[PDB]
């Protein structure tokens, strides 16, 4: 039966990698974790090793491993990214932040004998000096959203759309439009996405014993619809 699913069988430890340029601000993000498919449940914390960092945490937040994701059995045929593993898969989005710039990145996501990694690539152009992004008026927060898993047979894997909103302090609202492909990194089968969905909900909290600029992020998500 199914691919990569015994690997994620218990707790799988993660080590997230990102590297980023935005606006001509270099900056470096590392991040350890554990995360438990069975619950749909991550726990990370996220490090700036380049000093303070230059964007706003919440913006990273989809960019710092759908394999987590809790399938329902009903479900488990369109698990698209347990079934890409262990040889993993690439990830690339374009993320549009209403009236504001936008990010690109390339991302691969693979065990490295038996730590889930994600080694990622991050590029901001067009950011306004004194807007939302990089003029930090955003909120530490999140709001529960959703994720439409919709499939891309030729790319021999698949394409996502959805949007988040970020709120900002003044009570308003950024706008971040997430455009996601998917494929596959090995040549091996996977599981094809039938038009399905994520409901997640994170929250992002801070450690006091720690003095370097870094996000606690706890996680769970689960897939519906």
């Amino acid at each position: 039966m199914s691919k990569g699913e015994e690997l994620f069988t218990g707790v799988v430890p993660i080590l997230v990698e990102l590297d980023g340029d935005v606006n001509g601000h270099r900056f470096s993000v590392s991040g350890e974790g554990e995360g438990d498919a069975t619950y749909g449940k991550l726990t990370l914390k996220f490090i700036c090793t380049t000093g303070k960092l230059p964007v706003p945490w919440p913006t990273l937040v989809t960019t710092l491993v759908q394999c987590f994701s809790r399938y329902p059995d009903h479900m488990k045929q369109h698990d698209f990214f347990k079934s890409a593993m262990p040889e993993g898969y690439v990830q690339e989005r374009t993320i549009f932040f209403k009236d504001d710039g936008n990010y690109k990145t390339r991302a691969e996501v693979k065990f490295e004998g038996d730590t889930l990694v994600n080694r990622i690539e991050l590029k901001g152009i067009d950011f306004k000096e004194d807007g939302n992004i990089l003029g930090h008026k955003l909120e530490y927060n999140y709001i529960s959203h959703n994720v439409y898993i919709t499939a891309d047979k030729q790319k021999n894997g698949i394409k996502a759309h959805f949007k988040i909103r970020h709120n900002i302090e003044d009570g308003s609202v950024q706008l971040a439009d997430h455009y996601q492909q998917n494929t596959p990194i090995g040549d091996g089968p996977v599981l094809l996405p039938d038009n399905h969905y994520l409901s997640t909900q994170s929250a992002l909290s801070k450690d006091p014993n720690e003095k370097r600029d870094h996000m606690v992020l706890l996680e769970f998500v689960t897939a519906a619809g």
